[PDB]
């Protein structure tokens, strides 16, 4: 196959995965056939050991994988699906190592991080890069691989020597490395300093492998002689440096890329066979006026992203006001900035999680303002109707036509979205709700668990046990995200219509 | 606790293993409780998993740990006994690391190298240097820890890491670190290099630990200008820098390190309230005239040790001539040089592994040539009379007083011996040979294996299922190896008497 | 002696030059005799080698030595008067060794560079901190060294290898080492990220040196969360880890320092026997309201600091607007943007260099707005009248009382200030302009060169040969600068009374 | 040009300077034209600055450059004559570069290590490479430069980078690097280690040049098995793993290479348009017998090579015994072995230097034994014969035809040697001399000084003022050595004849 390896300098919140994620779009939109894999230096196997505040929200995969955004990030962008172990971590495969090991699968000999590591890399990425992770079933041309950390951490140390090696047990017309470095600039004086950038292309050469690209993120776009200092000092060609400056919106990242020829780049070296809708999409976004204020009751990036996506698509602008549950309850201060955001809400959102939710919910319920429960919102909703683990891809089936959800997902008798859950309603209390305003609309196939729920005396207060955040994407937004923006914005009726 | 780190430089085979263990003998001297741990930065979990090829000998520990010979040299030179957990590994450290995550004892953080991994060898290193290894139950005073490999190896990095932190998570009076390395010296000129020994030091004291010893391994004694430049290069005093040249024995190797007056040192840096027998046992090793050839049919160190041992103890020069198997084989050079060296045989060995043994097995019953077997020696010595995992410390008793492997263990009823076998004799079958001469002596508790015999008819034909060799120590020779020796010089009647 | 290290991480440009005065001024307010030096290690033997544009102007020293800006800085802020040797460079102390090496002073041994150049950074950095650099003869009592670049550039090298060995040739109680380094932070997140200076650390600890205080330039005040990552990291207490900011003032670094506690870590760790005025300044720099637009015809970093010096003592705020020669000169924008400039300039100054300049001069003379005119504008003043190397310090002697500098400087029959320039006034001609409104006031004691002209049918148009600039510090602005400004607020018949 | 880089690892003693002059040779042998550079990392600017004992002798050049012994190895294995500048040192580039930043030719930029330092490397190796070095006056085609030193020690890092940049600003074609390294084989267990060749290849591609010919230097030929970990571990295939094992001779050298095919490397690689003698001296050099013992009365490296030429060409061993003047002097063990030799002494050798050579020369000319002065050794047998800088090539004139140093050097009017005195004999006192048995047969062009002498009533006793050591080579051996060994082996009237 070909391989992009993309690593990290000076710092790991430069955007690689955007930078990642944008050249494989760039390559999808050249024609090619991309994969993506994530290497996670940290120790954990999945990110169900994190939480929401360590490394942003998990990103559930269709096979149940439990992953951060990042991986959301490669959904999003190659609109692509990705299996659980497209994300490599130093747990994975230091305990495959060890389970091999005791299996006696290395004939007696001393297993040791030089070549036995090395080569579990080495290993699986050859592996995973053939992995049909689009729907069609023929195998892919690229893979992009990530190495999260930044190069120079400890943890990173097995993967770089398993990418050195790895371009000399491979060719050099198959494999090249995206260095993507922060280039700080100074606040008295303006000026964009290139010595991390020089230091960190320094640490990366001496590790054995070189920058084939060499992509800055800056604040500001970059002058010829900061350009010039890099292109010297990290012994590459000007062509070679790109800079990505703070832009709008990822949308534009990919366009930016073109204006930096690197497909010109790729087709040379990668001797590749070789985007309107991202332009148009960053376009769009920057002439975004029409306000929807949604109060939301990294932590939640895919429901941002869908909530964006959704916007984008009936051309609003997005405010999402976040509001602690904590802040709304009873114990003040903060009690009139919450309630103030939950006034002017043109739309409710109470996301998942593992109070003042219940107080929102009710709120969103008599005043009939439009809601979307995900997961918990789903359950603390039965719960407040009455009072007034489930992992990856799973089959829907709506229990009738008359379903607002059904109609925005496109008329289907079922759906399949992503599930993440322990809990969920009592199949014998169902009977007190359904003589009611209260719908249970979405079933499973084994008619045990409603997941969808519906309010049918309001212009949209709809709850689902899924995520269909994680389905989300830039060209086809998230329905029941969709018609809340749609719902608070009053053209619903003229989308179902 | 008083910590000692030795760590190696340049190569590893320049016997850091004898230094560690020889001050640990000496602290003991000293009148110290002293325990040692051996880090193998392998990514292996116990030596189980090697060939005897690798890492030389599996030696066996009470508690049914496997592990390399290095763990034996801890055991012979401070009379203790180490638990499994005396050896850390990469592999067991990374598990216990990766077993806390899933089980959610890092409370939801990322588990990273440093600090996660650096803390579970600092949380190892406090407890098992408090445990009891001596017979005595009063906790430690003094903890030699051996970090195997050499300093730079990328998987001892974690391990430096740790043992960098442990400074400043102690105290100097509490911690200090012993450096070995090589000083190469060149044929051509006799010159004494100092330069892989500036370099060592300047990786090690590049990963925050600085040697408060460095001990030259050198062929020849070092002269003072090759002194000089190392306690200038690495910044450390003349009275630091420690020359151990190629000795005679082991037995040297504490006493040569008296006449470098280390103790000194300790006392002044560690704080300490502060031979004989190595001197003698030295003394007698250069003096040995009366040669005792044993036909042996690092794999075998233990076993080689103990034939020293006993060797020593009756002031004989033992010649350990090592035959294949094969080579007396039918399948023929090495016939003639392998049944040469069966006919000059004052006793033979068959040691335990996993065919011409039964030949030399055959040869040494029917020539009456003293024989031990030990573990496959004895099964196959059951076989070859018929045809003429248990794993640790175990007990065994014997069936009679009228047993010379009883005598040689001094009159007791039961022995507890190491074992290591999956395989037995037939308690059915038994019956067949107690009729005759080859008498079952030696059996387990549950009456069912048969784990010592005894030919009668013969000076010394024993054979027995545990290894007494990883119980031999220079103080006390292994009474079934000290029988082989005794009965090869005729000197066994002399004794039991 | 005392002796401060202070050593920079991730890029140049955070400070460390502010730092390192601001200490110690801070160490001067507690009553000691404070020395610097500052390390550059480029090749580069003064100075007088570089463009303004390079590393900005060139400061000049009593004995005639050519220094970059940041000597200027450690005499602005201790109030001191440093030699040409309190300049280490890489070219400086190779020459020196190379020297040494040619009269044989090495005794035929082979010359290298540890430990030759690291011999001659100790030798000189411990004769050079002995220097009474006060104007008291009484030998210092700590020496601050700024170690130019950063920690990691090749070219230093040899000076942190020296600074390793200076701690342990010394004591503890005698070395201390600052670290200054970048905390970036992001701009979407806000997030400051610590991964840059841990690794810098990392960098200098793996040099031998560990940081004993970490100063974090930071855009924000650090978080406790970024200052606790810090100091676990970097291994080094809470208290150790500084944070200075984005301030108003260099007057506001003590200030923020005494704030951060540094006197108890620098009595407690140097074992010293231990502000108001910075305090005040900072205070008064931040209320500054009343403008004064200067018109200016790091390159005049003394210049700018000259002007704001006397701006603070006058309690106004200076305007000080750059405009280039080449924009008033008849080569079209630019033109009325600098004339527009050069229109609300309530001063003009044409500060040195080696077009427009002229026109300025004819504007302020014409028009009768404040001018001051050094070295070449003194030259040029002669020159467009007419129409219309002598380094370091030297003694200037007035021709009269009759002289509004010599008002300023305190009626005074000379001054000492400090001169760089290869061309004077023609001693002949002079006699052309004493008959005429130009006054030629002062002259050298050779009564060859003016050195001063005044212009005396104008408020305030004089001309010095010398650069005024490179005596001004905060307690006592520079006379002609303060003239300038006392001019073009109307003060100066009223500061003349 | 074609270039080949040589670098050391581990230690500097494994002969590095003999395998890139076996290459030079090899490639000569191949009909290329090849030149060669040395780098001394040492700040020394030439060796005359040394002792005999620190770098051995001084080498002098024919224009007078004073340099270590390395570059005479270049000079007697490519029949070569190199300038000064063929030697760079850190001192020569250093100078260099401070010279140019003082005539201001790198146009008031900072100067710094990266990339000037560095450059001057480049711009040195490119021109001297170019320099016709051979009599032809042709411009070379291989250039072999010898990186003196270890790669990894501080002094070297300047070149390193710099060779690092001269791949990418050349051509693979045109550049290839050969590491040096040593293979430890232990003591005890005969075993070979591979580590210091690993972590030095580690450390030589860290600073971003990877071998291209790994060659090992080893006691005992490598173990395929240890060839192995070297491809494997140094990323490099088998065929780039060579051995040269402790031989015989520096003649078995070349022969040894050619039998690990590098030739077919060097075609392929650097795309190359292509010994008996060798082989020949290396089987005459194992079978020399008959011993010439002679008293020499790497401090004398070029006459103990000088003589071995001339034990090869007449088929003789030479037993070279050294004797210190101090132990034949009066100041008495020594002097027992001492006068001993001078016994046994076949020849008396008394060489160059800056007390009982003077009784050797009394003893030699009495006895009438075979006698050699050089320098010092002529001046001071002047001086017993009456009891009884001037640097570089210089011609000097035979005053007769009737010199037995003529007929040696082959009946030529005068030669052209190598000199390195600044005392000479006087000439007014000639005519003491002349009249008797000491004549004076050689003299300068100027005829003040007599620049050789010899005694008529003797079978060989001559003085020269010259080093005719350095003109020695192993296809023409020098004559004054040659008459030396013939006259000690009474073979010097056969071949006069
Ligand atoms: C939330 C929003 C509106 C967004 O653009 N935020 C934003 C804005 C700017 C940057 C940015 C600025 N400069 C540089 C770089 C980098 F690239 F260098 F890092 N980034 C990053 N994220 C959005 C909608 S859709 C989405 N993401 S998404 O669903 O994956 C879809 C793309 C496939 N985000
Ligand atoms: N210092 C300066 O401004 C230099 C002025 C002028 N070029 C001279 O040499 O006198
Ligand atoms: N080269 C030498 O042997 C030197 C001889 C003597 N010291 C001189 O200067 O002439
Ligand atoms: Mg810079
Ligand atoms: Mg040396
Ligand atoms: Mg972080
Ligand atoms: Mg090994």
């Amino acid at each position: 196959m070909k391989y992009i390896l993309v690593t990290g300098g000076v710092i790991s919140g430069i955007g690689k995965g955007i930078i990642a994620s944008s050249i494989g779009t760039i390559l999808k939109s050249c024609g090619l056939r991309v994969t993506a894999i994530k290497i996670d230096p940290y120790i954990n196997i999945d990110a169900g050991t994190f939480s929401p505040y360590e490394h942003g929200e998990v990103f559930v995969l269709n096979d149940g994988g439990e992953v951060d955004l990042d991986l959301g990030n490669y959904e999003r962008f190659l609109d692509i699906n990705l299996y659980k172990d497209n994300n490599i971590t130093t747990g994975k495969i230091y305990q495959h190592v060890i389970n091999k090991e005791r299996r006696g699968d290395y004939l007696g000999k001393t297993v040791q991080v030089v070549p036995h590591i090395t080569d579990a890399v080495q290993e699986w990425v050859m592996n995973q890069a053939k992995v049909p992770v689009d729907g069609n079933k023929e195998e892919p041309q690229i893979c992009v691989i990530e190495l999260g950390g930044t190069i120079g951490d400890i943890e990173g140390m097995p993967f770089v020597e398993a990418f050195r090696q790895f371009q000399f047990k491979a060719k050099r017309e198959n494999f090249c490395n995206i260095h993507v470095s922060l280039v700080p600039q100074l606040s008295a004086t303006g000026e964009q300093k290139t010595k991390p950038t020089q230091n960190s292309v320094r640490a990366l050469r001496g590790l054995g492998l070189s920058p084939d690209l060499i992509v800055c993120r800056s604040s500001t776009p970059i002058e010829m002689a900061v350009k010039e200092k890099i292109s010297m000092f990290c012994h590459v060609n000007p062509e070679q440096v790109i800079c990505i400056h703070d832009v709008s919106s990822t949308y534009r990242v990919p366009v930016l890329l073109e204006e930096q020829s690197i497909v010109k780049y790729f087709k040379e070296r990668l001797h590749l066979p070789i985007l309107f809708k991202w332009r148009n999409m960053a376009d769009r976004y920057e002439r975004l006026q029409k306000i929807c204020s949604i109060a939301l009751v990294d932590c939640y990036a895919s429901v941002f992203k869908a909530l964006e996506h959704s916007a984008l698509a009936i051309n609003h602008k997005l405010n999402l006001m976040y509001i602690d549950s904590i802040d709304l309850e009873k114990i003040p201060v903060k009690f009139h900035e919450a309630w103030q955001k939950l006034c002017k809400a043109d739309g409710i959102l109470v996301p998942g999680g593992f109070l003042g939710k219940l107080q929102a919910i009710s709120w969103a319920r008599t005043k009939k303002i439009p809601f979307l429960g995900v997961c918990l919102g789903m359950q603390l909703a039965v719960i407040e109707f009455a009072r007034n683990m489930r992992l990856g891809i799973r089959r829907t089936v709506f229990k009738t036509e008359n379903s607002i959800l059904r109609k925005l997902y496109g008329d289907v008798p079922f759906i399949e979205e992503r599930h993440r859950h322990r809990f969920e309603v009592n199949p014998n209390l169902i009977k007190q709700f359904e003589q009611n305003d209260l719908s249970f609309v979405g079933q499973d196939v084994d008619g045990d668990r409603m997941e969808i729920i519906e309010l049918a005396n309001h212009p949209y207060f709809v709850g689902v046990q899924f995520h269909p955040e994680f389905s989300s994407r830039p060209m086809k937004p998230s329905p029941p995200y969709l018609g809340l923006l749609l719902a608070a914005t009053g053209n619903l009726n003229a989308y179902l219509q």
